[PDB]
């Protein structure tokens, strides 16, 4: 399934300089000089000192045929050594006699010449070489000449790509070799010793052509240095989108990449991707892909193929990009099938799943990936990006295909997936989803679930299993006579009792939490002299709303911020590094919604904070600081917050939160005030949060900090 992509060969040949394809033929000839001098007695330097710039001279016939040259063994000689750079096996023959010539026949001489030049050989061979007079320069001018034979031979034939490509199949690594003998590195543009190069991990000539697009390939690297020698970047989301690299598959796979073996079956289903995109003619072997191996919050990755767009230009090679949220593995879709047989992105897939393993955010950050993907490999390079040759002759860095809106595609796709589930959903009242009545938030009342909380279908993606899910009021199995709040599902038993279960881990709570984010529940009381305590499920959720149910109504409808759990969330992530500072992100989240106020690891607020609408304040005294004038500041996070905004999706999500609250106590953020008796608690809080507790702030220079976000 393939063979060799000639123009990408072609290509990459064809944009060197002049300088650089006479270097690639210099080194080549550098090779087989090594190879004739090794293999023969004497071990006379002439030819390739007079060549490796020693002024003695050495005469050179030239030839009309590509590739090829005579040393002759004295001044005007008939007799010395054919040069064949592109022959397999006979780089070098030992011309003694006339005869000599007439047994040359073989295809790697015939192809080096051109339609018009072919029928002068007869029967096929060279014994008309010994009838011609060739033409006697010095060796310093061969691979001068040489480069314009073969562009030479590539204009007198019409299939300039497959010529091209034929004539430098075995050119090519023996200019590798060559290059690698450079005592001490390559010289860049008259610099001695700046390119270090191997000939070590070449596979054979034709499946270096055929790998010339493959994240590795050893050809690709000697291409990119011949250019470096003569001559010699990260991007923003404007540009990215802007250049439009990728064309999204439309279909992708979603999978944990949290549990044991967690990296074998990603590897697996990326290589099964990208199988069945071959099969099914989606895709041709040598087209060039990105395949997307992308964190997503809770734990998963998601590997998605890209075609890439025809309107970016040529691409030059394949590689491995690295994004904020995962990697991108790029060559042609045949180069990633046989990469996945050969384990070549094993070290890469295991690096990245490990730092997806269990994140909140899905974006673990370019350094993490970077580090885990060369731990397993000593302290070596980042892998090489891939490349693309723009209209204007630019070669450039491919942009990741990890976009802000390919994200928005993945989370449209699973929405989807999950459409089918509730038979008939629960048709409740507004007053009832703010926790407002007395019969509970719409779900039957029971021993175990007093507050009447909402029973809800959590769709497991990866279990491939629906749970129902209730916020139920238990025991603390352990002290008699107290009771907490948890999620738990419901099961039959082998008798038809229905039983109840924990989230087995705080992962699966996390994602259920996520898919459930809208939701509220009453982690409080219910009766009429009692406290509602009415919480959204979302698990960057800081605020909740609460109330005293009436014989009649509610009062003392308020919002409450939860003062050291936020503290010391943002605190945690103002690091820019929460997981060396608290835990798992993940299971500090989910765990925050089991502790109390004062059971932070600050708790440095010495009460939570309260915001309540003029209409509901009772007896309250209110500043005129508003939940809107907090919400804006925080969402901006400026100062010593600016962290924070890294994780986009944490800040929407606490953000969404506190406005999602908001509106079901039926308030609004510009008519939430913040109690007067809250106002020291704020400025604390915002004191440390937003200047480490350098600056005094008041509510005032907060309502004007916020002003000043609205006016720009
Ligand atoms: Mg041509």
């Amino acid at each position: 399934l393939g063979g060799i992509n000639h123009s990408a060969v072609a290509n990459r040949y064809r944009n060197l300089t002049k300088e650089a394809q006479q270097n690639l033929y210099q080194f080549a000839i550098i090779e087989v000089l090594s190879q004739i001098r090794e293999e023969r007695p004497d071990k006379n330097l002439d030819a390739y000192n007079a060549l490796i710039g020693k002024v003695t001279t050495v005469d050179i016939y030239t030839y009309g045929a590509t590739n090829m040259f005579f040393m002759p063994d004295a001044r005007g000689s008939k007799t010395g050594i054919l040069v064949n750079l592109n022959s397999p096996d006979k780089p070098y023959t030992n011309i003694q006699q006339p005869s000599d010539f007439n047994n040359i026949n073989d295809e790697s001489f015939r192809q080096n010449f051109t339609s018009w030049e072919k029928r002068d050989g007869t029967g096929w061979n060279l014994g008309y070489f010994n009838q011609k007079t060739p033409r006697t320069i010095n060796i310093s001018e061969l691979s001068k000449i040489l480069v314009e034979r073969l562009d030479y031979h590539v204009s007198q034939e019409n299939n300039d790509d497959q010529i091209l490509s034929t004539l430098l199949l075995d050119v090519l690594p023996r200019s590798a070799k060559g290059a690698a003998r450079e005592p001490l590195g390559v010289s860049a543009s008259g610099i001695p010793f700046q390119l270090e190069f191997t000939f070590e991990g070449f596979t054979s000539p034709t499946d270096e052509l055929r790998a010339i697009q493959s994240p590795f390939s050893h050809l690709a690297k000697y291409f990119d240095l011949l250019v470096a020698s003569t001559n010699g970047v990260e991007y923003s989301q404007e540009q990215a989108e802007n250049i439009g690299a990728w064309i999204d598959s439309g279909t992708q796979l979603l999978m944990s990449a949290s549990g044991i073996g967690a990296a074998v079956s990603v590897i697996q289903g990326a290589a099964g991707l990208t199988a069945d995109a071959i099969e099914g003619k989606e895709i041709d072997p040598l087209d060039v892909i990105s395949l997307s191996l992308a964190a997503i919050p809770g734990g998963k990755i998601v590997a998605k193929l890209s075609k890439v767009s025809k309107n970016l230009g040529q691409v030059v090679r394949g590689g491995i990009s690295i994004a904020e949220t995962g990697v991108d593995i790029v060559g042609s879709s045949r180069d990633l099938i046989e990469g996945f047989k050969k384990g070549n992105f094993t070290d890469i897939i295991n690096g990245l799943v490990s730092v997806a393993s269990s994140s909140a955010s899905g974006r673990p950050g370019k350094s993490k990936i970077g580090n885990a993907i060369k731990k397993g490999n000593p302290d070596a390079p980042l892998p090489t990006r891939p490349t693309y040759r723009n209209h204007e002759g630019e070669v450039r860095p491919i942009p990741t295909a990890q976009t802000k809106s390919f994200f928005e595609r993945v989370a449209i796709v699973r929405r989807e997936g999950l459409s089918g589930r509730g038979a008939i959903g629960l048709d409740l009242t507004a007053a009832q989803k703010r926790g407002a009545e007395l019969s509970g938030m719409g779900g039957t009342i029971s021993k175990s679930n007093p507050n009447g909380n909402v029973s809800q279908v959590y769709i497991n993606e990866a279990e491939g299993i629906e749970k129902n899910i209730t916020y139920r009021k238990v025991p603390v199995p352990n002290e008699p006579g107290n009771f907490e709040n948890r999620l738990q599902e419901s099961f039959l038993d082998n008798n038809g009792q229905t039983k109840w279960r924990d989230f087995p881990y705080a992962g699966e709570e996390f994602d259920f939490r996520l898919q459930h984010k809208d939701d509220f529940n009453n982690i409080g009381d219910l009766g009429v002299g009692k406290q509602g305590i009415i919480a959204v499920n979302n698990p960057y959720s800081f605020v909740h709303h609460s109330h005293t149910f009436e014989q009649k109504g509610i009062s003392n409808n308020h919002l409450t911020l939860e003062s050291n759990a936020f503290l010391t969330y943002i605190e945690g992530k103002k690091t820019g590094d929460f997981e060396n500072k608290y835990g798992n992100e993940m299971e500090w989240l989910v765990r925050k919604f089991k502790t109390k106020k004062n059971d932070f690891d600050l708790k440095d607020i010495p009460d939570n904070i309260h915001f309540r609408t003029d209409r509901e304040k009772g007896d309250h005294s209110l500043t005129t600081y508003t939940l809107q004038d907090f919400i804006t500041v925080v969402e901006n996070a400026p100062t010593k917050m600016r962290k924070v905004k890294n994780d986009e999706f944490a800040l929407n999500n606490i953000v969404e939160s506190m406005r999602a609250t908001a509106k079901n106590m039926g308030a609004s953020p510009d008519t939430l005030f913040l109690d007067v008796a809250s106002t020291n608690y704020m400025t604390q809080l915002m004191g440390q949060v937003l200047t480490n507790g350098r600056q005094e702030l008041n509510l005032q220079g907060l309502s004007n900090a916020a002003q000043k976000l609205r006016n720009g």
